[PDB]
């Protein structure tokens, strides 16, 4: 079984090939995976159960994404479950269907239908804090047993996936460290104070790890332009145009598509504003043609384009 085995060793590399930084979370989230396929973990329980905490988009969703594309093959086995839309009473009924009798009972629920056509699957619960007292105890169920009842007493099977739930109760403290200067592994044990005002014991020690994200260094972000702008660089070698950027040209896009409290979200639209809109111009007027060396700097208004012509 080399081909699952070398996967399984490989896996930090694997899923670095998608998600840049965040190297101790993805050490925890690999570590995990590999104790319970040597069987040193419950095999009545998920593959493997994470809390993912820190600020909004550095990472989380798409470690996420990239975990259900080298575990499950696609980025399709992801199932997001949005907590938000799981804050009344009613919400039990929507995760694992309304009782018999009632109104939304043939439909069955969001989670226990999703899980029950792929068994396979990274499920993801986005800010888990804002849930339900009564959806908790369903999930700490699903950690516990590896499996869950649903409306019409069919049993779902969660031992094949992968259980992410996310949270921005650690954010403000994270957003102080390291900046005041704490350690670069004392940032665990710090931020367990605002947990447990949140969570209880049963939920907590069920878990396999606790994760914890930081905001993106320079470095960083210049990388994500460069992965963020592949479809594109895809597209244009279709006609052999090719795109080249001044380091200044990807710290523009850099600065602009990062900010402290969204993270690198505005990111794929300041590409499209600032690089993608001007240059479909630059095509379209002819100036950019089939077989041509683009170049892409900085300027007064924004990014200048430039082809070497007769050189
Ligand atoms: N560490 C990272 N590696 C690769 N891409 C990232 C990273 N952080 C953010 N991104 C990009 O920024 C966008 C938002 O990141 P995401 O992980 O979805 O944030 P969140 O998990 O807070 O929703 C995504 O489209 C993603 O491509």
């Amino acid at each position: 079984m080399l081909g699952e085995r070398e996967k399984l060793l490989r896996l930090e590399e694997e899923l670095h090939k998608r998600v840049v930084g965040q190297d101790e979370a993805i050490r925890a989230v690999a570590d995990a995976i590999r104790r319970a396929r040597a069987g040193l973990k419950d095999p009545n329980r998920p593959i493997g159960s994470f809390l993912f905490l820190g600020p909004t988009g550095v990472g989380k969703t798409e470690l996420a994404k990239t975990l259900a594309a080298t575990l499950f093959d696609t980025e399709e086995a992801m199932i997001r479950i949005d907590m938000t839309e799981y804050m009344e009473k009613h919400a039990v009924s929507r995760l694992i269907g309304a009782p018999p009798g009632y109104v939304g009972y043939e439909e069955g629920g969001q989670l226990t239908e999703a899980v029950r056509r792929r068994p396979y699957s990274v499920i993801l619960f986005d800010a888990i804090e804002k849930a339900h007292p009564d959806v908790f105890n369903i999930l700490l169920q699903m950690l516990d047993d590896g499996r869950l009842t649903d409306s019409h007493g069919r049993t779902v099977d969660f031992r094949n996936t992968v259980i992410i739930m996310t949270s921005n109760l650690g954010s403000p403290l994270i957003l102080e460290g390291l900046q005041k200067g704490w350690p670069y592994e004392r940032i665990r044990d710090e931020v367990f104070k605002v947990l447990q005002q949140h969570f209880r014991p049963e939920f907590l020690n069920r878990l396999d790890e606790i994760v914890v994200f930081r905001p993106l260094t320079k470095e960083q972000i210049r990388q994500i332009v460069e992965i963020q702008m592949s479809y594109l660089r895809a597209r244009l070698a279709e006609k052999r145009i090719s795109l080249e950027l001044t380091e200044a040209a990807k710290d523009f896009l850099a600065e602009r598509g990062y900010d402290p409290v969204f993270g690198a979200r505005p990111l794929r639209r300041v590409i499209q504003r600032e690089l993608e809109t001007p240059l479909a111009q630059k095509i379209l007027a002819g100036e950019v043609k089939e077989g041509d060396r683009v170049q892409v700097d900085v300027g007064p208004a924004g990014l200048v384009f430039a082809v070497p012509a007769r050189v």
